[PDB]
């Protein structure tokens, strides 16, 4: 079954339904201010924070899930319905959801009045916009009274959802009937004291009423659904003190068949100078100036389409460094628009806020924005630029870092624990990314602080070096990197045999000593410290970068001698010094991290994709064989029946979920990736569609989440539920299988002097051209592919043969035509 | 104007409507399980701590309010109606709710059938037990399917509502169809991993099908009042794996005209030991012997009645310490039930879970819990005692504290501040009021660790010197103690200087240096200073008593000299030592916490009530004029307008709320006592029944909250809504009203050696008998009582006149007879 369809010329998912299986979610914004928006327009908005400026309040898991969004009910002749459906759940005789890039439209239409309402977040404006159509469809004149309605949040949504014995009284508002370009209520919470901030929420007409108190709006023992005033059919013109603080203006209108009337609201977020806080001496009432200023700049129709039609030229602008036309429209609009598309949003959002992550005890995670970085740094590189510094200024001087920051401070914290021994090396991991798309060698030389201290600054580049040489100086008694508290997988913890309950494996203390390794960073040492090793080369660093590489061929070596276990590779050694993942214990046996990142790292590569004896193939068939599903590939197999305390979290989820046997999508690229390092191209892009958003479309009943965005997890093969999505949208999957498409599959991909072309993804994209810029040039990539196993291209550039895989660089403003043969 | 009324005869509080201004509750439980009822069944449980042993969901701020709790869905012939009213909101044709004293009752009749159900938690049970009976009201035969509902929370509340992102993919239940008494389901979320506890919610009859996945027994897009399941009339039998599990059953009834059925509901808190955890080799079946035992404790209504006699027979036995019988009924209902009943509840919540109090960062307070032992050391002295070694305990070496502890684990924390100057001397207080109560001077060497440091271990009399010795040598400029982060007055924050939004006040980073002292610390030393004397007087230790009461005097003098503003008591000096409460500013003017706690502590007492030049009598006319209130006394005035950088949290609330200008109901009863020990009964009892919820109950319409408990904080004459209380339950006002009421209004209070009998009540109770159980005898003690201002009483004991007031303690078993006349 399906509820919708991808309308590729619009950029756009439409959804034909409200009766989806769970809300589908669109962020808005793409810079400071954002917006979750479900296509029942549910969700909420923030500044910069989700935790500490959340303008609008949402509850999660709520009954039923998602009533509570921007709401317009439509009082006609006394009967009340909204065009979102939820909450009030009238029959609609049309309904219409389209999702796209950073807007979004919904359509609701019930006897005779067809209300459409555009949302988004404008550029350069930290404010979503609603453009509303109204329009007469009967044969009648109509009269309807349409009442908004936004529900806001305290600000700090922990003190919001926990603090009632504080914040029940500090609810404060002004409301301003007739302001210069129509109504505007005002959320001040705060403002009286610390905050210099205020919400405001405004018509660009001059409203009937208003409601700014929650209880008489809705009524008591009423749901969002039954509502009072709106029922009532005009507005109790209510002014909180304390309580649920809400925004709601009446407007009624009267139309002749066939006629519309648009309508503007504005939520705004506002700022004042703390000289400039107030309109009066006495310190009273709040100065409104720059509200009134952006109410003006959204007053009009024409200026709202202005802001659309500057949107969609940024995103085309944006979506114009990478694309691809073949025969496989699936393939293509994830390329074209979708994947790149939710990059931006993992850019802006790490993990911190979805329907799922709750804008609470996420900011943005250090391994989590490296990561993102990958599939960001084409979009908008200077962006990608600043966020390297702002991670590398989380890094504390030994090479270790904070596992994540604050967005709103960019200050690390351990709210989601410490010590994680992977996070380092994902800092190389990002810059090598960003110089190779730029070429901005310079950004090694950016001075940089250690944990945010000023005077603390060295190159970015020393940074790197204090990455590479914390994994040097922690290994282990088989040359592998000390785990600590959990490698990229947050689940393994070794050093923690927690008996306590309720206590979080992420935050509780670990133990002191033992001797747990980590076969993944091995291999991720092995990968990235040898794109520092190159880094230290191009400094002049000839005895830095030949003491390097000294260590990369020393930590290759012992997962080859200590890290296989004779069909795969190992995952780990405990506390105690025995083995992870291998076949001689009964459960976990195999764990997909390492076999996918030693791959890549070339470890145990042979001859061909023929070459049986090559363990990197041994590997990648025990994957193929014992994690492969119709869904994807599952972290480990089988999935612990049992807590299990040497490991940690891992075993303490049911089987078949999350890090205990599910399909984890963020590492399915890494096999993906592998399968192109020994020349499988048909496997690896077998392995891209059973996760890939466009191909589970028309399985959208099983995934239930959106079909237009990767999920962190899909249930396992031992799953009740095997093959349900959870944890929608913020996902390094994103990120990650853009790095396998667009780089491995395709094939196309920066390097530091030359742009390599190597294409590996077997028959079923026989044909296809690639048209990509990088350093300013424009390179259009024909590709004519007989998908035959190992088989790699060679290259024709501007007429001419050119020998192996790597064009070299031509100036800025210049086209080159390649012409590829696999 | 009024929702309900007393009924004083059965020990209950009638609610004859379900629409009241506010959800009015219940607590259930007086050990280590309790309940939180609302009066529409909304509400959770919880073992031991809200926080950590959560069982059942509930939802703050959920629109409507408490929609959500313990459920019984009636399908009669397809119409669904709940006896609660909510969800559902079907028409009732009768409708109530009986709180009692641990149980309730709610009653719905709707089309011939009557709903009536029990609710309470047994003694010696970690369980809520649930009586249904179900009559057919008609004249003919009538069937009907009965479908039960509570939805779990999984344990840890604060992981419940905000880590989604893990959570959703561990909920676990067991289903037994055919247990040995009837059907049970098992909720057993992470009893696989670290928990040696799950919950059963079972009944005492074989269903006819059940539900554990709350998607499916609700169905999509609905909420509980349109549940799917029971308008469907058939469980859907579901299985929960993760997301939101639930326990509900269905169960057919037969009832021929007049004829009722009983089914009894448990839901249970079980625990096994780890080496008994599983009934299976393979650990995956949970070890139910408990939960078999529990359910079979409760398999019959006579055993259930059996065990609400024996709750109802335990509450006479802990009420026949302290009674009055008077003129006045609602003085007699407050003094003989609601106002000791409260006590109870706080002694075991402290202030950490109500309606308003969310159950996450608020454990057992140290000051707040040294204080509750004041209301609750007459109702059972053992726990008391326990409870004071348990606070001790969290008390550094030094004298200061940790200013609350962990429920659960008994262990001090900083979550919500640290260093509270006047924290030490509240552990006076409580060991003081329970020797005065008990004559167990044994207790003073009961061995007593610091921050539960094994071997730290020193007699609990050493605690009080380092409490006593913490306020000595931590003195100011004027001689007044140092105030540190705050004192009473969590909001008075003089070494704060925060302009940083979003963080907490409570919590926030304090600066080092000035000079800030409290007025409020310094009557506090006076008053409890004497009593440590006192104890250090009957340990023979007259050197450490001398000094003591040196101290005492030096402080005393330092008020008079620089604590004194010319018609009320100074407040505070802020960091640069700026005078704080002082006629010289324009707001602030006044507070009323030193007002009455000086004068308490005997500072600037006069000849007598009508001493116009004695300290304490302007003290008193100044509280009287500038902060009365029809609906008491508020915290100071006029409340601040503008932020006060330098004061902290108190200029942040909107004027007449909380500590800026609300009525702050707990420290009324130090100006109530004030009173009495100035000599002006007649005003005491004034303020007494202003703030007193019998007395308040005429105006149920502007209170709102439960008129049968004292609430924190009433708003003030500054704010719109006057008169409205928030915070209900859980204050130390219950602890100081019953103080005040029964130990200074009334007159009947320990001492060291003998019981004294002062009472100050003026000329509205001109005559009354109280009964007081002191040191195992029996006083029945007649007052005659002129209420001439002023007037104090002789006492004629067993035919004999005795000088003074206090008649010393006769052997236990002696019931002794005083003659009162004043
Ligand atoms: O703190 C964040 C982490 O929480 C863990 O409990 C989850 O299993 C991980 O997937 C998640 O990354
Ligand atoms: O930490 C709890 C404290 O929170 C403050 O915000 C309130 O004003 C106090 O009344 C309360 O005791
Ligand atoms: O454990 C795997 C992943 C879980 N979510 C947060 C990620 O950083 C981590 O790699
Ligand atoms: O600030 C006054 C009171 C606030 N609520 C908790 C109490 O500890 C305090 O005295």
């Amino acid at each position: 079954m399906r509820y919708g369809h991808f309308d590729d010329a619009a950029r756009e998912y439409v959804i034909t339904t409200p009766h989806t299986p769970y809300p589908w979610i669109n962020y808005l914004g793409s810079e400071q201010f954002f917006s979750l928006l479900s296509h029942q327009a549910g969700g909420y908005s923030f500044y910069r924070d989700a935790k500490m400026r959340r303008l609008t309040r949402y509850r999660y898991n709520n009954i039923p899930a998602d009533a509570g969004g921007r709401y317009l009910y439509v009082n006609d002749g006394g009967d009340v319905w909204t065009p979102s459906w939820l909450p009030v759940k009238a029959d609609l005789d049309h309904f219409e959801a389209r999702h796209g890039l950073g807007y979004s439209r919904i359509t609701g239409e019930r006897n005779g009045l067809k209300v459409e309402t555009l949302f988004f977040v404008p550029l350069g404006e930290n404010a979503e916009v609603q453009k509303v159509t109204v329009t007469n469809t009967s044969d009648a004149p109509k009269t309807a009274t349409l009442f908004s309605f936004v529900e806001f949040c305290l600000w700090n949504a922990q003190d919001d959802q926990t603090n009632y014995q504080r914040n029940l009284s500090i609810g404060e508002v002004e409301v301003e009937q007739d302001g210069p370009h129509g109504s505007a209520i005002y959320h001040k919470t705060e403002y009286r004291e610390r905050r210099d901030h205020y919400a405001v929420f405004g018509v660009n007409t001059r409203a009937d009423g208003f409601d700014t108190d929650r209880d008489t709006f809705v009524g008591a023992y009423n749901s969002l659904g039954e509502a009072s005033v709106p029922r009532a059919g005009k507005s109790a013109d209510s002014v909180a003190s304390g309580w649920y603080p809400i925004g709601s203006h009446s407007v009624a209108v009267t139309l002749q068949p066939g006629e519309s009337r648009d309508l503007v609201y504005v939520l705004g977020y506002l700022e004042n100078p703390d000289e400039e806080k107030w309109a009066d001496d006495a310190h009273q009432v709040v100065n409104k100036a720059p509200a009134h200023a952006l109410l003006g700049r959204f007053a009009t129709s024409e200026q709202v389409d202005a802001a659309l039609e500057a949107l969609n030229s940024y995103w085309t602008n944006l979506l114009s460094t990478y694309s691809v036309s073949s025969t496989d429209e699936k393939l293509d609009r994830m390329v074209n628009i979708w994947n790149q598309y939710q990059c931006m949003v993992t850019f802006n959002m790490s993990r911190s806020a979805s329907f799922f992550e709750t804008g609470i005890g996420r900011g943005m995670g250090f391994r989590d924005s490296n990561q993102d970085l990958l599939g960001f740094v084409h979009l908008i590189p200077e962006r990608a630029r600043e966020r390297i510094i702002d991670i590398a200024s989380t890094q504390f001087a030994d090479g270790s870092a904070y596992h994540q920051y604050q967005p709103l401070t960019k200050r690390g914290n351990n709210d989601i624990g410490s010590g994680f021994n992977d996070d380092p090396l994902w800092l190389i991991a990002g810059v090598a990314a960003y110089i190779k798309e730029s070429g901005d060698w310079g950004i090694l030389d950016e001075p940089v602080p250690f944990d945010n201290e000023p005077g603390s600054e060295v190159p970015l580049f020393e940074h790197l070096t204090r990455s590479f040489q914390f994994t040097v100086q922690n290994r282990g008694p088989h040359g592998l990197p000390l785990i600590g508290r959990a490698d990229w997988n947050d689940c393994l913890n070794l050093n923690c045999f927690s008996t306590t309950p309720g206590e979080s494996f992420q935050t509780t203390e670990n133990q002191a000593g033992g001797v747990a390794e980590s076969v993944f960073i091995a291999a991720q040492f092995v990968l990235y410290g040898a794109e520092y090793a190159t880094l230290a080369e191009r400094r002049g660093l000839a005895d830095v970068a030949t003491e390097a590489r000294k260590y990369v061929d020393e930590v290759r070596a012992a997962v080859l001698e200590h890290g296989w276990d004779g069909q795969w590779f190992l995952r780990a050694y405990d506390y105690y010094g025995n083995p992870v993942g291998t076949d001689a214990k009964p459960e976990g046996k195999i764990w997909i991290e390492p076999q996918g990142f030693a791959v890549m790292a070339g470890i145990g590569v042979g001859e061909g994709p023929d070459d049986a004896d090559a363990p990197a193939v041994k590997a990648l068939d025990s994957v193929n064989e014992m994690l492969g599903t119709p869904h994807g590939l599952v972290l480990q197999y089988p999935a612990y029946t049992t807590y299990q305390i040497e490991l940690g979290e891992v075993s303490t989820y049911p089987p078949g979920y999350k890090e205990n046997g599910g399909i984890f999508c963020h590492n399915n690229p890494w096999v993906i990736i592998a399968e192109t390092v020994v020349g499988r191209g048909a496997q690896a892009f077998d392995y891209y569609k059973r996760i890939t958003p466009a191909y589970r479309e028309d399985i959208s009943d099983t995934h239930k989440l959106e079909p237009y965005v990767y999920a962190q997890m899909i249930a396992g093969k031992e799953a009740v539920r095997a093959g349900e999505a959870k944890n929608s949208w913020l996902t390094g999957t994103a990120a990650w299988n853009f790095v396998a498409v667009s780089q491995y599959l395709l094939g196309v991909r920066p390097d530091y002097d030359g742009l390599v072309v190597d294409p590996q993804i077997g028959p079923d994209v026989p044909s296809y051209t690639v048209t990509r810029v990088a350093r300013g040039a424009t390179y259009e990539i024909t590709v004519t592919n007989s998908g035959a196993p190992g088989a790699r291209a060679s290259l024709t550039v501007d007429g001419a043969p050119v020998d192996g895989r790597t064009v070299p660089y031509a100036p800025a403003g210049s086209t080159v035509r390649v012409e590829v043969t696999v």
